[PDB]
DNA sequence: AGAAATATTAATTTCTTAATATTATCCTAAGCAAGGTCGTATAATGTGTGCAGTCTGACGCGGCG
């Protein structure tokens, strides 16, 4: 309840395009089927969502998904966003160079 | 049943190359404002420190008879 009242502005559904995200229930949309997301995947997902529209910082994300005990030496948040826009489409993840990357809403 | 060891899918670093698109040097041409020099033909022809308040006592020393 807390997160959601905060980072989703107090929703429990995330409307962007034919992606609607249930944060309470874990459940991802494209369209109206059911996607099977690994969990990093689904934490990417769900920040890029919450703050829809603005490009989220690289280390934003890379502390998101990664606690602060296991830190990878290698390229693992270009992988892991990599998989998310197979499993979503090269259109709605938005690569934006220095600054992370960016879910498109128009 | 409550763990207690095992086989599977499955979520995941790790390189690797290529690649792929973005992005940031670079470099020279050119341009514009700024800084430096010349050129002036009525005639014009010598000076300001514009003073300075005796400090001072030996003392050096150059004279100085």
């Amino acid at each position: 309840a807390l997160l959601r009242r905060h980072n989703n502005q107090g929703d429990n559904e995330i409307s962007v395009g034919n992606l609607r995200l249930n944060v309470t229930r874990r459940l991802v949309w494209l369209g109206e089927t059911a996607l099977d997301l690994t969990p990093k995947e689904y934490a990417l997902l769900s920040r890029l969502m919450m703050k829809a529209g603005s490009p989220v910082h690289r280390e934003i994300l890379y502390n998101d998904i990664y606690s602060g005990d296991n830190e990878p030496a290698t390229n693992t948040l270009e992988v892991h966003i990599h998989n998310l826009r197979e499993k979503i489409g090269k259109s709605r993840i938005r690569t934006v160079r220095g600054f992370g990357y960016m879910l498109a809403n128009n």
